[PDB]
């Protein structure tokens, strides 16, 4: 059964609610983004209207085979009327196609649902600038001050400089990057660009990237592994065994692997600065864990909320324990007393 923090009061609408069968009273299901915890339930058999971005819609049609008659893509930054209710989709700065959704309720209440997001000051100059939000349904993934990590741009600078140095010292090195969902594509795209290569991958992953409206993509990626010196592998293969196994398949072209494992936050962010990060190494294989986050840091989150000044906050992540719920409520009250709303 559908939980309350996925329901939008006073509408026939749910958000990211596809795993509960038919939801009593729902005339339109919104999908914020193509991650499995959020789409869980969609297939070729779905016969209700799905409202989403153009990129999410491409992924539903090609990867999950949802029939085209039930896909309703909406443009971003544009007032749209759905079942007699004004809505707007906003870029969430998460993975490709991910949105926030602003709902203008018939009773005058305004609701923002962030989906999954990485708060940014640029959001302060979207269509949110105008106005009051009575209810914020907030991605609280990292809602505690211990959760610190660098900018995406700093992490990508470290990855480019690390890969360009290694391959200039050894032209016979291969670079390997792990993936398991959409998002974080800048990590392998920026590496391949500095090295003058296309990115090599499986047929399945190529098909997924072809859905994402990335400009000039045909110039950047390939299924011909032999032609590429940056390879993508599933994340589960990014270990000494799985990397050794890969190196054998490459026909003695290469005598070293440098591999990247993009993660979210890890506890080594408490101690070690991005500049100071070192790899795990066995023989001719080296693995770097890099904290490339597509969710708000605590500080980013706090800034966004203190700017927006919502009347009420409903968390959508870490809601399962009394201690988690309590911690988050303590922070929402501090932020409100500090800023005066
Ligand atoms: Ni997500």
């Amino acid at each position: 059964t559908c939980p309350f923090y996925k329901k939008i009061p006073g509408t026939g609408f749910t958000v990211d609610a596809f795993q509960y069968g038919v939801v009593e009273g729902c005339t339109a299901y919104f999908l914020t983004h193509f991650h499995s915890d959020h789409y869980a339930g969609l297939s070729k058999h779905f016969t209700f209207p799905v409202y989403c971005s153009e990129i999410t819609g491409n992924l539903l049609k090609n990867k999950l085979h949802v029939q085209e008659q039930y896909i309703h893509p909406l443009p971003l930054d544009t007032e749209c009327i759905v079942n007699g209710v004004k809505v707007v989709l906003l870029d969430a700065n998460h993975c490709p196609g991910a949105v926030m959704i602003l709902f203008y309720l018939p009773n005058g209440t305004v609701i923002l649902h962030t989906g999954d997001f990485r708060a940014d000051p640029s959001m302060e100059r979207s269509l949110l600038a105008d106005q009051k939000v009575h209810m914020l349904y907030l991605d609280t993934t990292y809602c505690s001050p211990e959760y610190t990590f660098p900018s995406q741009q700093e992490v990508i600078r470290f990855a480019i400089n690390t890969a360009f140095e290694a391959v200039t010292l050894n032209p016979h090195a291969l670079v390997v990057c792990g993936t398991y969902s959409i998002g974080k594509e800048k990590v392998f795209l920026a590496i391949a660009d500095v090295l003058g290569s296309k990115v090599g991958m499986s047929q399945e992953k190529y098909k997924t990237l072809q859905c994402l409206n990335i400009p000039e993509i045909n110039s950047l990626i390939t299924t011909d592994m032999c032609s590429s010196l940056v390879h993508l592998l599933p994340m589960m293969q990014i270990n000494f065994k799985g990397l050794q196994s890969h190196l054998k398949k490459c026909g003695g072209k290469y005598n070293q692997i440098l591999a990247f494992r993009p993660t979210g936050w890890t506890h080594s962010n408490k101690f070690t600065r991005i500049a100071d990060v070192i790899p795990q190494t066995k023989g001719n294989i080296s693995i770097y864990g890099i904290p490339y986050s597509e969710h708000s840091s605590y500080l980013e989150m706090k800034r966004f909320v203190q700017w927006l000044k919502p009347q009420k906050i409903i968390p959508t992540v870490n809601v399962g324990t009394w201690k988690s719920r309590s911690t988050m409520e303590k922070y929402f009250r501090e932020w409100k007393l500090e800023a005066g709303y």
